[PDB]
């Protein structure tokens, strides 16, 4: 599951994925982050 910190980071990270880049390369170039259960902490409500 992937939680992003604010709006801009999220938009960001869509727009990562579009060719395909991982998610992780996509966290760390965005902030986001990836969880392995389902429920974004309130500091990555985005």
């Amino acid at each position: 599951t992937t939680c992003c910190p604010s709006i801009v980071a999220r938009s960001n990270f869509n727009v990562c994925r579009l060719p395909g880049t991982p998610e992780a390369l996509c966290a760390t170039y965005t902030g986001c982050i990836i969880i392995p259960g389902a429920t974004c902490p309130g500091d990555y409500a985005n």
